[PDB]
């Protein structure tokens, strides 16, 4: 099935070539492929951050999709290229070493095979450089419309190595979490507390690590609802727990980082 | 009428996945349409440099375009986001807040709608990103060849937020302006200075805020006129007056920002 | 020839619009063309760095792939802009000042003719921006397939500026090259050295300025072979041997630059 879309994420950055090669190489294999970034500033070889990053990815892009996701330190070893059809009918390439876990938490797989056989590969492979050689040329190839199973052997979906994630958890009180990612442009807190752990319960917050310090914060639709500068809590589009100030940047203001106990109580 | 050419501005970042989530939810509404960056790396919340990046933007881009931009902290309450076609034939999709209006300068609103109709817009709707789920929604489905009156209701063109801009002024001596940008890759000064004020009359350059300084600068036609490190007056590509130093950073030997005073005398 | 594949490099960043004006003059004359980023973080004025970075696009990159780039302080003087058609059949345009160097080595110039022909320029052409409307727009009539010829007159391909660059010789030992780039995404060191002059000899490598720093280095096929955090010598995508850390930055635990000698013995 052809997948005309691919959306491409990697740790290379965009301030050199090296995220365009790839591009020069899928053009090649597929040249009716529309290419977009998800983005290639996940910081050097954080797999757990690219994986976040690649979260939404499944619902926020059609099913005609090919989600290209490259963070590959084990490059040139025996970690292997997968490749995975989604339940949507999205098809996924990229490092079997928790890359893909929750893009995958967000649509399962349904089918899943190593990156194995030559004839998706670009030739010669560089063992240094599995994101371009496997990867990119695995992920235009199921593009241009191969079948999933020419590109090497079937595993089961268990096999696909998965990234832990905390759950929040009532406590009494009393909610307690934890800071999973910073939205780096305003400075924004993300924490794991669904909408239903709060929708029972101005709420108390307390960043215990550092320093025990305590807020008391209103809970806002949105960013306007308190006066300029001031914190707020709220809910963003993945249904998650949010810390902000309005127009400002809540981080630069508290040093928080993920991994972080955030606990929330009336 | 379709606009195949989305061109894609906010304050969002390419650092991580949001802009490319919007991106997303354009491709699904609008499968024909190219989408292209003009920059998401605007500085958070500043409507203000929003606007003055959309400038050239008209100009530069075809007719069969749809300008798609955001900077939006107002997102989430009553100031709602507008489309507009203007004299040119474009479409522009934004926040009510000002960010429209140097583009709307080169080329006017012949005709704009609230966006309000709940069929341009991607259901449910976060009051948190209202850059993707409206901004974004109705730009693909204006691009897909959606009527601009079905994204809601007829305004008149003065109820569009406009930004205040100064215009700069001869005086005795002597024309008075003031820095409207930075060109940051190169530290280039940028003034509101146009072509014809200066055709009047080396020149003497006098930058009071701060500190009184006054340097004897030549115009020139371009950069290389001058010796390397050296600086000099030019036009630029917009008519408008510039201080630069040939191959290097002029804002990093003169501190100088937007809304400084800048006079030109013989 | 159509060439509907356009891979854009510039020193103008992607911070703000003008790298996106470039793209929009392109669109309006080649609609059909699809525009692809190599970067626009090439550093301000830095042709060899511009050149570097184009070195792997021919290669990487098919056909029917016009390279349009510039980094061109030079712009509005005599310093015309070439364009060129490669061994590959690939159409190169950029300023005649070392810029398309590298990837002409890559694949030589078979034609070449000096871009004067105002029919593919963008009227009127500013003295300050040669980029857009010189080096963009006639990039994108040869896109469209504007032949060669229209863009201005023949020139030897001899008449076209190439940048110096040094080769790694024997010595006894011992192998003696440089650092030519950083790969900075990661840090990881870029030598001239290529494959069959390491081929013949744990490896000992100095590097003398500074401080005469020795290092007993093992020669590995990937990162993941030694533990994290230690160094390593392997030959990169380019057949060139380079430096690197297992998981870390290199060149922040040794300040190499650009230019440094690089000596390689047993
Ligand atoms: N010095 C280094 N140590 C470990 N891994 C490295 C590295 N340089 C690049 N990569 C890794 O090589 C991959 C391309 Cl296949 C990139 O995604 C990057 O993660
Ligand atoms: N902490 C914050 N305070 C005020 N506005 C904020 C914000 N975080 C994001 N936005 C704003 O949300 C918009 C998406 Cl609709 C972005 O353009 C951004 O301007
Ligand atoms: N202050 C300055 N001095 C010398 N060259 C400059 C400059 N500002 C921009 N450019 C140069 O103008 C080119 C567009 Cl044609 C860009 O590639 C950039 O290299
Ligand atoms: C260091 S990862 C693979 C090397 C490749 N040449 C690059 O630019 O990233
Ligand atoms: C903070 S603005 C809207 C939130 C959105 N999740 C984003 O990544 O920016
Ligand atoms: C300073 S180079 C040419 C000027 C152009 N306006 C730009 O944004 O870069």
């Amino acid at each position: 099935m052809q997948h005309n879309l691919i959306a491409f994420l990697s740790d290379v950055g965009s301030a050199d070539e090296a995220h365009a090669l790839c591009k020069g190489v899928m053009y090649g294999v597929a040249p009716a492929a529309t290419i977009v970034d998800i983005t290639h500033d996940v910081a050097p070889f954080d797999v757990r951050e690219g994986a976040l990053f690649l979260a939404d990815v499944p619902h926020s892009f059609p099913a005609h999709t090919v989600i290209c996701a490259y963070v590959y330190p084990e490059t040139g070893t025996a970690t292997h290229t997968i490749a995975v059809r989604n339940e949507k009918g999205q098809l996924l390439v990229g490092p079997n070493n928790g890359l893909l876990s929750f893009a995958l938490d967000a649509s399962p797989a349904v089918e899943c095979h190593e990156v194995l056989s030559p004839d998706v590969m670009n030739q010669p492979v560089t063992p240094t450089w599995y994101g371009k050689d496997i990867v990119a040329a695995c992920a235009a190839h199921l593009a241009a419309g191969t079948d999933l199973a020419a590109v090497g052997p079937r595993i089961d979906p268990k096999q696909i190595v998965r990234l832990p994630y905390a759950s929040a958890s009532e406590v009494e009180g009393g909610i307690r979490g934890e800071v999973v990612r910073i939205d780096r442009a305003f400075g924004n807190v993300w924490t794991n507390i669904p909408t239903h752990l709060i929708g029972s319960m101005r709420l108390e917050v307390k960043i215990e690590a550092l320093s025990d310090t305590v807020l008391e914060l209103p809970f806002c639709k949105t960013f306007g609802e308190v006066d300029e500068g001031q914190p707020l809590l709220y809910l963003n589009s993945r249904g998650r727990l949010a810390l902000g100030l309005n127009q400002s940047n809540f981080i630069e203001k508290w040093p928080v980082v993920p991994g972080d106990s955030i606990t929330v109580s009336p």
